[PDB]
């Protein structure tokens, strides 16, 4: 995995000092330094014939080096393998499926043996389309995508997310699998969450379901995470997961390293300076909530 502890990881004490030193503007400037670096890799497949129309945004291709290939038309989906903390291919980061890519998305989920899907947007926000209706919304509804039929087995609404259990039936291989679809509901239309508590609780729900599902699946597959373009909220979610994992195991983390590394796999991960600052602030809010912080 690209996500190894260090070199140069920081304790919470060190992180407090770091962020105090730089303030909001210094952390924004740090994001701009990241953003100014040329990507590590190329984007030729994304932009090729047959594939352009499969991107939600022309300015957000995916890297050639880490793209998820479909085994079947083309092999292309705008989706990237992403490492997690000491874990190869912990995530697939992807855009909100489009009508013409719903079948590709489900083929990816089947081929990659995905058990959990994490959605961090609504279908439309502020009149901006972010995701198509690629799954059956109500219990017992289904959608057929050629040889993959997806059936809704139940929905539960929580205060900050909703959980939908889906059955994917591959009618060619004659096999069925359950996939859990989690939609986070408390990301605001503007800006970043005012508190990270619900997002971190949601992360814990997702982690636990992944663990449970993997334990039951029999002789890990990635978690699919999406937002509009698969870079902003997706990158934030994954980055916080990685940093909290390291903070759990060793009591250290490094946001700069995490985001820099992630961007070599899902290009453009972390879309705004507010998202970058949120990664720092969320971790410090967490530290406080966990009773790890003394103030001046
Ligand atoms: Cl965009
Ligand atoms: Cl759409
Ligand atoms: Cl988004």
């Amino acid at each position: 995995s690209v996500h190894v502890p260090g070199p140069h990881a920081m304790t919470i004490q060190e992180l407090v000092d770091y962020v105090n030193a730089r303030q909001k503007q210094g952390i924004y400037e740090e994001y701009e330094d990241i953003r100014r670096e040329n990507p590590v890799g190329t984007f030729h497949c994304s932009m090729s014939p047959g594939n352009l129309e499969k991107n939600r945004y022309g300015d957000v291709p995916c890297l050639d080096q880490t793209r998820v290939k479909l085994t079947k038309q083309t092999d292309y989906i705008n989706a990237s393998f992403m490492d997690g903390y000491k874990q190869k291919n912990a995530y697939i980061g992807t855009q909100g499926p489009l009508e013409n890519t719903y079948r590709d998305f489900w083929l990816m989920v089947w081929e990659q043996k995905v058990l959990v899907i994490v959605m961090t947007t609504r279908f439309e926000e502020g009149g901006r389309r972010k995701c198509g209706q690629y799954w059956p919304l109500e219990k017992d509804s289904r959608i057929r995508f050629g040889f993959l039929t997806v059936t809704n087995l139940g929905v539960e609404n929580m205060n900050h997310y909703k959980k939908t259990t889906l059955e994917i039936h591959n009618t060619e291989e004659r096999q069925k699998r359950q996939v859990t679809h989690f939609q986070f509901l408390s990301w605001p239309d503007y800006g970043v969450p005012s508190s990270a508590a619900s997002l971190i609780d949601f992360l814990r729900v997702v982690r636990n379901q992944q663990s449970l599902a993997v334990s039951n699946m029999g002789a890990e597959p990635p978690i699919v995470v999406h937002c509009s373009a698969g870079i902003g909220r997706t990158g934030t979610f994954c980055s916080l997961d990685i940093c909290l994992a390291q903070l759990e195991e060793l009591g250290t983390l490094n946001v700069f390293q995490t985001v820099s590394r992630m961007r070599t796999q899902r290009a453009f991960s972390i879309q705004t300076p507010e998202q970058y600052y949120f990664c720092y602030k969320a971790i410090l809010e967490f530290a406080e909530k966990e009773g790890m912080v003394s103030a001046h």
